[PDB]
DNA sequence: TGGAATCCTTCCCCC
DNA sequence: GGGGGAAGGATTCC
């Protein structure tokens, strides 16, 4: 067992740079502009240039205009990253057949059918980090271990333009000396949870009965972090598919009003249909970002599939069940589609 | 901001 | 008791 793991850098960003090469050496932020004011909107990504200053993905644009005035901000264009993505894949198809596109722009490869080591498989890295370099002019971060949650942790620390194997001793030191906050999976609140039940290394998993970890964290993510620390977790690569797909937009105000977002709605739907293309739902759902930026969300099954008129009207119906049960002001509005055909 | 997975808890119908 | 749903929310990650 020898996991490769593939992590394109700063990819948005590098992306308009290869489209536009002047661009390198300037510090670089993809911005995703609301347009409710002048630069609403946060940041998708930034490249190293503008990351070493603290602009990165989720502070607000305005936010990265007080630190970086000078930088270059330019409106995010998913569908041209989605297809360098692609071609990217592809090569990588080629290297092996089991490939799991985790997302944008990861990927992990099992690599045991192709190689007999972990030079051997360094190699293949640098085989591989040059291929990309070469065929597409994007430098990505290459991480390699016995699982994919060691390949990944292996490209956070060699990242960018990284390459590093962690072998199986490392990972033996790993598991007494990380901090549990970096592991993937723990997010900021399991990261707190874990903190009040004693546990800031992996290893710190075992020292607690089970059953008052699986009441605190959940038994899914205990049973993870259990296996992680018994150098035992071993999950495969898969071919995943997606499972749903919508389109959540913000409105020019916050509204109460059903025609005021009808065709803010609507406009969710036409997009989110496009983008299905052949693909048939049977499950509608009608996603609400309220004022204070929770969420609430209604839905509903069909038996049959969804055809778009009917999603039309069905949809009314479950903004409609919002307003009705939740009394906040809306700034967000969307649909998401699953349960496919 | 915008997208999408997965888990958990709760409710329900019913052997 | 338990299987099998669905629905709504919580959490993570990119
Ligand atoms: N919070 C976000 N909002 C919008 N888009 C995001 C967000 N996070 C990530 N993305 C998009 C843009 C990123 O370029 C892409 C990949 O994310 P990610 O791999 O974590 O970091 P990155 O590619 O920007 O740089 P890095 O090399 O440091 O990982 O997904
Ligand atoms: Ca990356
Ligand atoms: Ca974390």
């Amino acid at each position: 067992m020898i996991v490769l793991f593939v992590d394109f850098d700063y990819f948005y960003a590098q992306v308009e740079e290869v489209l536009n090469p002047s661009l390198k050496g300037k510090p670089v932020v993809v911005c995703v502009f609301s347009g409710r004011f002048e630069d609403s909107g946060a940041v998708a990504t930034a490249n190293y240039e503008a990351r070493k200053f603290g602009v990165k993905a989720g502070i607000p644009i305005v936010e990265a205009k007080k630190i970086l005035p000078n930088a270059v901000y330019l409106p995010m264009r998913k569908e041209v990253y989605q297809q360098v993505s692609s071609r990217i894949m592809n090569l990588l198809r080629e290297y092996s057949e089991k490939i799991e596109i985790a997302s944008i722009d990861e990927a992990y490869l099992d690599i045991s059918d192709k190689v007999r080591d972990y030079r051997e498989a360094y190699n293949l890295g640098l085989e591989i980090k040059n291929k990309i370099l070469e065929k597409e002019k994007i430098t990505v971060t290459v991480g390699i271990s016995k699982n994919k949650v060691f390949a990944k942790i292996a490209a956070d620390m060699a990242k960018p333009n990284g390459i590093k194997v962690i072998d199986d001793e490392e990972v033996k030191r790993l598991i007494r000396e990380l901090d549990i906050a970096d592991v993937p999976g723990i997010g900021n609140i399991t990261a707190e949870k874990l903190k009040k039940l004693g546990i800031n290394k992996l290893v710190d998993t075992l020292s607690i009965e089970f059953d008052k970890l699986k009441g605190m964290i959940g038994e899914a993510k205990a049973k993870y972090l259990i296996s992680l620390a018994r150098d035992e977790y071993n999950e495969p690569i898969r071919t995943r598919v997606r499972k749903s797909i919508g389109r959540i937009v913000t409105m020019k105000r916050n509204s109460r009003n059903l025609e005021e977002i009808k065709p803010y709605l609507f406009r969710a739907i036409e997009e989110s249909y496009y983008k299905l293309d052949k693909r048939i739902p049977k499950a509608i759902h009608v996603v609400a970002v309220t004022e204070d930026l929770d969420i609430v969300s209604r839905g509903r099954t069909f038996p049959h599939g969804i055809s778009k008129e009917t999603a039309y009207s069905e949809s009314v119906k479950l903004l409609q069940k919002i307003l009705e049960e939740d009394e906040r002001k809306i700034r967000r509005i969307g649909v998401r589609f699953s349960k496919f055909i």
